[PDB]
Parts: structure tokens; C-alpha cells; sequence
């Protein structure tokens, strides 16, 4: 009844009993698997989710069945009956944010899941106070290059009030200016948000690494434009340890990966605004952000400077240029004393996580196509680890763009 | 109808062919098991219905459905199973079914070639010595002095009352793997079990890292018989690097012909447990998986040391630099020997074209993203950004239990 799961490098076999507890249904059926799709997608339903969360909390602290556990269950039942909703205790919120990270199947950094700084912003009341909370987040997490994981949780969704939203997909992003040729100067992934910042009063730049302002939405108000203080956004200029012309490319990236557009769901409550941040795995910058054809797309240019034969695929110039771009990313972050992890160290620590989670809960939801790095996949141990993908709550979820 | 997006281009298609998926895969709404290598698997009315669907497939594919020839073949099969318990495929039906099974293979990136397959009909095979003759002819035709040609040879269908034909080797060409005293392995670790079966059944073992194994062939209701491949039949490529002169001295080699021999072919209810097929290699199969996997030859650190890379820290990406040069050596050595090989960039681009072609021919294409995306430089190839739908159509190649 439980999926048998094999590691082909070592030969070992486990059974994922945790998946049987999967609380929501994914896209696959016995007739066809859709595991590679990027986006696949009251009172008594709220109560059964709340009850399950409270049960999770009290088990985490090994007080299951205690008087405090029973009373907290009764307390939540009474609040949902009177108001239609309930509030999390402070400690439940911290636990819930950590559990959501721990449950995120596509995250390879979950070895860190217990070391997460939770900022409680549930009494925020304006877009301006939102901005203050975000600046304190960026300050704490950046920590002058020594990165600390963090999440800031703004007020939960509630009836009769709009949501707090952060319109930006990340707290720090580079502008992408749509050209008349159909081309883009800057980051193409950010064309729409760039157009929305301009419409809302931002005087644009014309560089390739222009940091976008924040578009912040307080309940029942249009979004408000806030500029990030430049001394708060730590950036790394890219150079290569033995290719001195690389620095003349004029490349840079920012220190802090801070996703701001997902929804955090805890015990049936929904938090549409809850930015979270850790530190980068180098292949996200080197391979994806800089070499994706639809991103900055620098691969052919680096190869030509390296004087590779770009006229035939059989020279493996693409693989060679990509490797060196990743070397430069790693070298530049270490040189700038900004935390970063390479994809070998990251996937090694994830294997340690899988073994911890197997002992702790009997399984671990993992999306194989996202845990395997985008270069060198079979060189890392997760390639040979079979994985079971499924949805647990608390959870981080994708959500529609507020516009 | 699943909506499928290419994130590099922005294009959208709908896979209407998945609707016709015969059997059921491992996944449920509760959890996805698309990364498992083997799903935990391994009546006349049952046979006729599968036979019916295939005959209809065939006649539709030659624009003769509902025709006179269609209705006659249907009634012919009904009568043959009523009298025999099974039925026989027409030679053309066998060709069509073999090509379809390849075409429907979700994990094969080489399917752009699916129409060009040489089918060798061996259904009249009697002994293991005759099996060995059919095999050696396949190998010579498929190798073709290094201008590789795709091919399959079909041995007699399993039928009730008698044991099956089986090739015990997982491939026709396999290097031995010798369990060593200090726990380790000399040779290919994947083949430790078959290498000891060969020794058990008589084979005198070598002691190299690339001793080609003999073939353990099993006729119906017989013990397996050892057969030695003639050396001039097994084309091998010694591996050298275009600029690292010391690479040749590592003594690495690989063989020209990827010929899988332990999978079962299913056509319209019929099952052929011995039907070996072959194409040519993609370079990453050799250079990345077979030589660099930790549980295979595992040569990565060896090459990195010869390159004077800093193996002390993972962030020098010495594993990545060594891997790229091993794949370069593979491509260079195959091309130099004039043996057919394709790099993962060229291959993935051809599969994109196959996806487009199948979208018009059949409305979709079953594909297993985890196996289509190459094991190095995944996101540098265009299949990485292609969403894919995996399902099982028949005719098909299937995994089967080992004969022991
Ligand atoms: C501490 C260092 C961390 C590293 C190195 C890391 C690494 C990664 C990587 C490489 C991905 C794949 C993203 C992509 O390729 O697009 C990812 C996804 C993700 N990570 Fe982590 N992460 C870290 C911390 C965190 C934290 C602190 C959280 C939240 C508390 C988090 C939650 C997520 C989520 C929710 C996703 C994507 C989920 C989805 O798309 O469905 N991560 N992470
Ligand atoms: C002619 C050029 C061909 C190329 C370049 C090619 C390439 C590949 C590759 C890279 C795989 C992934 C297997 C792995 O490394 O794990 C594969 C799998 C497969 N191929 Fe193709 N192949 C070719 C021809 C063929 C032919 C002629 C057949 C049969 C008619 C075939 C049927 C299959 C099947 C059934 C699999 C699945 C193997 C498994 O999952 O066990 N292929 N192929
Ligand atoms: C916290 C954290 C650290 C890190 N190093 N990387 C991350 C990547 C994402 C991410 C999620 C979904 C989609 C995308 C863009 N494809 C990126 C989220 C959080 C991350
Ligand atoms: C025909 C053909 C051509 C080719 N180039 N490669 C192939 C690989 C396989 C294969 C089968 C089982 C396991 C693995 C490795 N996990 C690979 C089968 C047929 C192939
Ligand atoms: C089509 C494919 O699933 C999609 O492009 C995915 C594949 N795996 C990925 N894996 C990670 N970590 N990040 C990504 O953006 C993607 N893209
Ligand atoms: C666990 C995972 O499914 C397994 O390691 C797969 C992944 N993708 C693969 N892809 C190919 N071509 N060959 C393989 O052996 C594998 N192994
Ligand atoms: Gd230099
Ligand atoms: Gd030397
Ligand atoms: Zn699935």
C-alpha cells in the first residue's frame, strides 16, 4: 500500500508512508502523469484543516493529548463558530511557517527548515507600514552578506476586507524594458512588472541591472510605489578567477532571493502576503538567470570570448561556457563574502534531509524535476534518488497575480 | 485534455492522444510517482479485444479501415484464437507493431527515427544455436562497419504450454564485472550478476575492465546455453581526447552498438519475451552515465586528477569540468572511428521536431521528462523547458521479470 522508493547509487529502499496523508490532490491520474507541468492549477472544511494543524503543532512539541491540546482544539472550534474564522497563536504561526517550508516539494534547501526567522506582521495596517516591515526583513536577511533565512507574515485573508499583496514576484528584481524590436533590455522575466511600475509613476532607467521599486497593496487600495534604499540591496559584480575579460561583460546579481508572491496556508488560514528568503544556489544565477535563452541569454557570447567553436554542437561549447559562468558566480559571491551554495553541496545536504525526514515522518514530498539541478544532474546524488511528489499542509501555494 | 506549455517559446498545445492511453501508470491524484524507474509491476476475451484494437490501429494507419480487407482480417483472427488459443501476426502487421512500440516508448529521445527500423522476423526459431545465428546477423547488419542502422529481431511469441525464448543478458554487448576480494568491482558493476551466471554456466572469466561477456541464450524449456561473440563482430571504440594526450592512456573504451535484449514486446495482445533492438548511442549515455555514474565505472575523480583540478572543494565545479571533457572525448573518439553517435544537443533538438510532428500526426506524444532531459546540461537543451505528458500506449516495449 505504500510506494517503494529506491536509491540507485547506494541500492537502498524505503517506503513513503507520509504520502498517504496527502491532504490535497495533484494533477496526475492512473491514465497520464503531469509531473512536469509548472502550474498544474466553509465552517466544517475550515475546522477539519484547523484541527489537523493544531494536531501537528502539539505533536511537534510532544504534548499530544494533553489538557493544553484539548483546550486549544475547543478554543478554535468556538472561535470558528462565532466569527467564521480564527487566529493563530504566535507559536503556532512560527511552527506553521517552518512546516510550510519543510513541505515544499520543489525546494532543495530544506535541510535548513528548522532555522527560519519568523517576523509577525499581522497587525500591519497600511502600505507604508508594509514597506517598513519589508525593509527590516531585507536588512535582517542580508546581514551584510551573511544570509539568514526569514519570512514576514502580513495579515491573513479575511471576509469584508481586501488582501495585502506584494505585486512583485521577488523583493529584489531587475527591470526588463520591452523594446520596439520585440527585444528586451534587462531581465525579460520582469517585463510585465516593469510595465506596471512605470504605469504607476516610476521613472524608469535604461540599464540591464536596474533594481525595480516595490508595488505594495494594502486592503482595498490601489498599489503604492516604494523605492528600495540602494544601501539595502546588496549586489555582487561578476568576475571570473582566471578569465579576466569576464569582468568587462559588466555582469552582476543581487545577494538575496526573496519570493514575495506566494500564498502561505496554515490550518485553513490564508496569508496572501508572506515574503520569504534564503540564499542562492549558484545554478539559479549562472545557468538559469544568465544562460536561459529567454533570460539574459549570455551563453553564446561567453563561448565566443572563450574562443570555442560555436559552429557545431559536438564541440560542447554550450556545456563549457555554462560551466565557466557558474564558476564565476561562485567565485564572485565568495569573493564578495555573500553566502551562496553550489549545486553539489546543496544536493548533498538534501540527501541528508531525506534521511532525516524518513526517520522523522516516514517520507518527504519531493518534485524530482525541480530538485535535480539544471546542469550536471546525474553528477549529483539526487539524480539517482527516486522521489514521491504530493501536497501537505501547511504549504506555500501559487496564486493569481493581483492585477 | 491536458494543456502543455513550452516555457522557452510560449507555445501551447493540447495532448488529445493521452485520452486513448491503454493501461494505467503509477500516479494518482494523491501522489506522483513519475520518477520511479520501475512501476511496482513486473482468457480468450482478453486476447481478442487487444487483437481487435491493434487490427483497427493498423488498417486505420493504412487508410483501409472498414474496408473489405479490414473485416476479413478481423474474422480471421477470431477463428485463429478459437482454434489455437492465440493467433499469428502478418509480416506487415509485425513491422507496423514494432515501429509503433518504438514510437510509443515514452523514455526514448531518439524517436525522430521511428519510421526507419529494420525488422528481422525470427519467429521460426527452434534452438539456441539458431537464436545465436539470428543475433549475430542482427549485430552485423546493425553495426554496418560503424554506419549504424536501427533494427529489431523478433523471436517466437510466448504461448501457453511451453517456456519462452529469453536472452539472459540485458544487452547483447556488455562488459564483465568481477567481484573483487576487497569488496570492490573490476569491470562494469551493473553486470556483476550476469557475469557470475556466465561463469556458473561454464564461461572462463577474463580479468580486464572491458571483457565482453558471452551470451546466455535460453530456448523453450531448456537451460541457458553459453555462446561467445566472435571478436570481429563486436565493434569497440578506444577513447581518446582531442587535446589531452594522457586521456588515451587511461585505457577507456566502449562499444558501438546499444542493443537491449531483456525487454518484452507486446503487439495486439501478443508478447515476445525475446525481441532485441538497437539504434546508436547518444554521447551522454556513454560519457556521463556509463563512465561517470558512482555505481558504474565511476571515473570522474580519475579524470579530474589528471586535469589537475582542485578536488578539495565542490565549488571549483571539478566534477562538471571533468564530465564535459569525458563527453568531449566520447564524441571525438566515435567521430574519429567513423562510428555513428549523436550529442545531446543535436538529439534533444530532433526530439522537439518529433514532438511537433507527432502533434500533427496523432495529437500528442507520450514522453517521460525525467528520461528525455539529458543528464548533463539539462536546461541548455530545449526539452528542459517543454512540458510533457507521460502515458502508456500499445504496442509497447515493457520491462519483464528476469528469467531466474
Ligand atoms: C536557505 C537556503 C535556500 C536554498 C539554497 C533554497 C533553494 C531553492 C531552489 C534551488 C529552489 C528551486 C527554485 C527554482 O529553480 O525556480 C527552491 C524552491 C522553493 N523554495 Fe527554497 N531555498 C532556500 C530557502 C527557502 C526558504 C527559507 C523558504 C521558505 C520559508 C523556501 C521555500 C521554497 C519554495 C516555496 C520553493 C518553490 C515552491 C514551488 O515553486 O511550488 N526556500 N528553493
Ligand atoms: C536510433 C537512435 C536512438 C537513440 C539516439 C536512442 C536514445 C535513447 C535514450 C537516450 C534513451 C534513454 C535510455 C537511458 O539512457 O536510460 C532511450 C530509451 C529507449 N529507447 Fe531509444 N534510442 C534510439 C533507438 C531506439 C530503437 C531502435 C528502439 C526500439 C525500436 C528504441 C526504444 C527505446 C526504449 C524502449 C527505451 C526505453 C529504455 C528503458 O526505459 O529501459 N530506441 N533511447
Ligand atoms: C527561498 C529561495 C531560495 C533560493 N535560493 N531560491 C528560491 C527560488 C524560488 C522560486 C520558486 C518558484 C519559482 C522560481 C522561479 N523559477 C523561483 C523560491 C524561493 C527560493
Ligand atoms: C535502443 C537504445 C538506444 C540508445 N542510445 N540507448 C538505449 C538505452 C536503453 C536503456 C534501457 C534500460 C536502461 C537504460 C539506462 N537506465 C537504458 C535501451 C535502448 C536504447
Ligand atoms: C518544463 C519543466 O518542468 C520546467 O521548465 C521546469 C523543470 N525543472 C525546473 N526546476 C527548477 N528548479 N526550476 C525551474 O524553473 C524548472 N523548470
Ligand atoms: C530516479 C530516476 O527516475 C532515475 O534515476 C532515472 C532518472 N532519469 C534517467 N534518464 C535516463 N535516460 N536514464 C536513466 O537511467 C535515468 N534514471
Ligand atoms: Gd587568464
Ligand atoms: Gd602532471
Ligand atoms: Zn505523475
Amino acid at each position: 500500500k505504500f510506494p517503494r522508493v529506491k536509491n540507485w547509487e547506494v541500492g537502498s529502499i524505503t517506503y513513503d508512508t507520509l504520502s498517504a496523508q496527502a491532504q490535497q490532490d495533484g494533477p496526475c491520474t492512473p491514465r497520464r502523469c503531469l509531473g512536469s507541468l509548472v502550474f498544474p492549477r466553509a465552517p466544517e472544511q475550515l475546522l477539519s484543516q484547523a484541527r489537523d494543524f493544531i494536531n501537528q503543532y502539539y505533536s511537534s512539541i510532544k504534548r499530544s493529548g494533553s489538557q493544553a491540546h484539548e483546550q486549544r482544539l475547543q478554543e478554535v472550534e468556538a472561535e470558528v463558530a462565532a466569527t467564521g474564522t480564527y487566529q493563530l497563536r504566535e507559536s503556532e504561526l512560527v511552527f506553521g511557517a517552518k512546516q510550510a517550508w519543510r513541505n515544499a516539494p520543489r525546494c532543495v534547501g530544506r535541510i535548513q527548515w528548522g532555522k527560519l526567522q519568523v517576523f509577525d506582521a499581522r497587525d500591519c495596517r497600511s502600505a507604508q507600514e508594509m514597506f517598513t516591515y519589508i525593509c527590516n526583513h531585507i536588512k535582517y536577511a542580508t546581514n551584510r552578506g551573511n544570509l539568514r533565512s526569514a519570512i514576514t507574515v502580513f495579515p491573513q485573508r479575511c471576509p469584508g476586507r481586501g488582501d495585502f499583496r506584494i505585486w512583485n514576484s521577488q523583493l529584489v528584481r531587475y527591470a526588463g524594458y520591452r523594446q520596439q524590436d520585440g527585444s528586451v533590455r534587462g531581465d525579460p522575466a520582469n517585463v510585465e512588472i516593469t510595465e506596471l511600475c512605470i504605469q504607476h509613476g516610476w521613472t524608469p532607467g535604461n540599464g540591464r541591472f536596474d533594481v525595480l521599486p516595490l508595488l505594495l497593496q494594502a486592503p482595498d487600495e490601489p498599489p503604492e510605489l516604494f523605492l528600495l534604499p540602494p544601501e539595502l540591496v546588496l549586489e555582487v559584480p561578476l568576475e571570473h578567477p582566471t578569465l579576466e575579460w569576464f569582468a568587462a561583460l559588466g555582469l552582476r546579481w543581487y545577494a538575496l532571493p526573496a519570493v514575495s508572491n506566494m500564498l502561505l496556508e496554515i490550518g485553513g488560514l490564508e496569508f496572501p502576503a508572506a515574503p520569504f528568503s534564503g540564499w542562492y544556489m549558484s545554478t539559479e544565477i549562472g545557468t538559469r538567470n544568465l544562460c536561459d535563452p529567454h533570460r539574459y541569454n549570455i551563453l553564446e557570447d561567453v563561448a565566443v570570448c572563450m574562443d570555442l567553436d560555436t559552429r557545431t554542437t559536438s564541440s560542447l561549447w554550450k556545456d563549457k561556457a555554462a560551466v565557466e559562468i557558474n564558476v564565476a558566480v561562485l567565485h564572485s559571491y565568495q569573493l564578495a563574502k555573500v553566502t551562496i551554495v553550489d549545486h553539489h553541496a546543496a544536493t548533498a545536504s538534501f540527501m541528508k534531509h531525506l534521511e532525516n525526514e524518513q526517520k522523522a515522518r516516514g517520507g518527504c514530498p519531493a518534485d524530482w524535476a525541480w530538485i535535480v539541478p539544471p546542469i550536471s544532474g546525474s553528477l549529483t546524488p539526487v539524480f539517482h534518488q527516486e522521489m514521491v511528489n504530493y501536497f501537505l499542509s501547511p504549504a506555500f501555494r501559487y496564486q493569481p497575480d493581483p492585477w
